[PDB]
Order: C-alpha cells, then sequence, then structure tokens
C-alpha cells in the first residue's frame, strides 16, 4: 500500500531469498524505486558541454553498459543517442517488462537497444569491453558485502580511458538499512579502487536539477578507467 511498506516487504524477501528475491520482487509488482523516466542529473549532463565530450568522442561501435536496469529508462536513453545499448537485469520479469515499455522504440526494433537477463556478477564481459557505464539504484540496491565485487567487476567492464558515470544516490547519511542502501562517494571510491590506481574522478557536481525528492541526497559522479 504504501512505499514504506514495498521497502519493508522487500526487505523482508532480500532476508528469505538473496539476490533471487529481485524478480519475484518485480512479478509480484513490489518495485518502490521504479520512476518511469531517467532521473533528470542524466540528461543534463549529457546535453553538457562535460558530457558532449563524451558523446563526440565515441567511435560508431561505443558500447554502453546499464546494470540493473530495471524497465531500462537509462538505457533506452543511452540508446537514443546513437550508443549501442545493453541493459541488463538480474530479473527476467523485469527485462520482459522493459521489452514491453520500449516496444515502440526505433533502438529496441533496430538492435541498438538490446535488453538481456544477466547476473552482472556473472556475464562474459565482451572482448572490446564498454566503453560507458552508468550505474543508478544498482550500486546502493547491492548489500554492502557486495560493494568490493562490484568495484572490481566495474574495472573488468571498462575499457581503459572509458567513462562509468554513477549517479551516487540516496547520501541519506547513517540510514542502517537497505534497499536502498544509504551510500555517499566514499562508498563508491573504496569499492572502486579496492591515493587510487584504477580510476580517476574527473567529476563529483551536485546536479543543479534533481527530481523533488532527490534534492539534497544525490551527486553526479564521472570516472574515468586508466590503466
Ligand atoms: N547481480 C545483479 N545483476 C543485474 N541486476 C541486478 C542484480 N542484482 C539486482 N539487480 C537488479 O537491480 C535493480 C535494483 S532497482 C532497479 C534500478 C534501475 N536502475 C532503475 O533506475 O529503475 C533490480 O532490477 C534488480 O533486479
Amino acid at each position: 500500500a504504501t512505499r514504506d511498506e514495498k521497502i519493508t516487504y522487500l526487505r523482508k524477501i532480500i532476508g528469505d531469498k538473496g539476490s533471487d528475491a529481485w524478480d519475484v520482487a518485480w512479478q509480484e509488482g513490489v518495485t518502490p524505486w521504479d520512476q518511469g523516466k531517467i532521473q533528470p542529473p542524466l540528461r543534463d549532463f549529457i546535453e553538457s558541454n562535460d558530457g558532449k565530450a563524451l558523446v563526440n568522442k565515441k567511435s560508431d561501435n561505443a558500447r554502453v553498459l546499464v546494470p540493473g536496469c530495471g524497465k531500462g529508462y537509462d538505457a533506452a536513453y543511452f540508446a537514443s543517442l546513437g550508443y549501442e545499448t545493453l541493459g541488463a537485469d538480474l530479473s527476467s520479469t523485469a527485462i520482459e517488462k522493459a521489452k514491453e515499455f520500449w516496444a515502440e522504440s526505433p533502438e529496441l526494433k533496430s538492435g541498438k537497444l538490446s535488453f538481456q537477463t544477466l547476473d552482472f556478477f556473472k556475464f562474459e564481459v565482451p572482448e572490446a569491453k564498454y566503453d560507458l557505464v552508468y550505474d543508478y539504484t544498482f550500486f546502493c540496491a547491492l548489500p554492502p558485502d557486495l560493494r568490493a565485487p562490484w568495484g572490481a567487476r566495474m574495472r573488468e567492464l571498462v575499457r581503459p580511458g572509458g567513462t562509468l558515470i554513477t549517479l551516487v544516490y540516496p547520501i541519506d547519511g547513517a540510514r542502517s538499512g537497505g534497499p536502498p542502501y544509504s551510500i555517499d562517494v566514499q562508498k563508491v571510491t573504496d569499492a572502486l579502487q579496492g591515493p587510487g590506481k584504477y580510476w580517476t574522478k574527473v567529476l563529483d557536481i551536485v546536479p543543479q536539477t534533481s527530481s523533488p525528492d532527490h534534492v539534497g541526497r544525490e551527486r553526479l559522479v564521472v570516472w574515468e578507467r586508466i590503466n
């Protein structure tokens, strides 16, 4: 009934069923995170001069991954910019729903956009790796003991010179609960370099245009993979 309820119950399934708790959550329609749109900071960054640095350096094979994509708004958005984009969720339900939601999209028709039931930690990183990965409500969905493997995986998935964009949310302080887990740029930083040797944090801003409930709980951070 209430979002507070859906969260409490979602955390109940997580404790009972682990990562399998996600496909049931999607099937039962317990999806309090789902907004129906990309977060505004993502579009604003991309249409910035800072983000137009990214999209004009793209080759024609520029590959985006959106892990934990849910109904895949963010994956759709990147596809429309010409990026050959993969949206990956653990839950086939979520990824069927994404296929419906985006059924009319020219990118889904043309294959430029693509949804696929994958375990972020398990699937075969392709030979060419990814030029761009976008993490939103994925890092904060993970239990704390999965933040280092998250970071280690991020290191293999992004080719050197690639970009990892992390909309860090929710920055809620000490909230001792999850999902969604209270995170901050420091928790992301530690996970990404297990003074930091695998990434440079090129840009770390508070977006000018957050969703109203995101205001003051959110920072866009852009990481460059370096070797
Ligand atoms: N190992 C894993 N691999 C891929 N997806 C995972 C995963 N563990 C959890 N997830 C998925 O990450 C999502 C957490 S919430 C959905 C977040 C989505 N990015 C959005 O903005 O709507 C769920 O869809 C869950 O199925």
